[PDB]
């Protein structure tokens, strides 16, 4: 959920980096 980073939930919708 976020510009950048790693699909949030699976499918990249959102992109944040997370723990």
């Amino acid at each position: 959920g976020a510009f950048v980073g790693q699909p949030e939930a699976v499918n990249p919708l959102g992109r944040e980096i997370q723990g």
